[PDB]
């Protein structure tokens, strides 16, 4: 829910970076997987910070099992990774459910 939209496809990976590019707003991602969880805890969070944050950082959500593809070319091999994608690209990244460490992550970029 939220301002976290949800990643279903590369072709939708592929429009949020853009979309990114052209809002000059970095993009701060969560490779989640429904099984685990730290990821179940730290969800929440993702959205509230997406809410608080609406207007500076765009927020994507991407389960590395329904978009595996999407997961395995970011390199993704545990699970919370977020991800923070600049001018299209990776610019900073948090492995593992910490609150305190994401939302450090997410004021740093905002």
């Amino acid at each position: 829910g939220g301002s976290v939209i949800v990643i279903d496809s590369k072709a939708a990976w592929d429009a949020q970076l853009a979309k990114g590019k052209e809002e000059h707003k970095p993009i701060v991602v969560d490779f989640t997987a429904t099984w685990s969880g730290p990821c179940k805890m730290i969800a929440p969070l993702f959205e509230t910070l997406s809410n608080d944050y609406a207007g500076k950082v765009i927020f994507l959500k991407v389960d590395v099992d329904a978009v595996a593809a999407v997961a395995e070319a970011a390199g993704i091999t545990a699970m919370p990774t977020f991800h923070v994608y600049k001018d299209g690209v990776k610019a900073d990244d948090l492995v593992g459910a910490s609150q305190d460490k994401l939302k450090a992550l997410v004021a740093k970029h905002a």
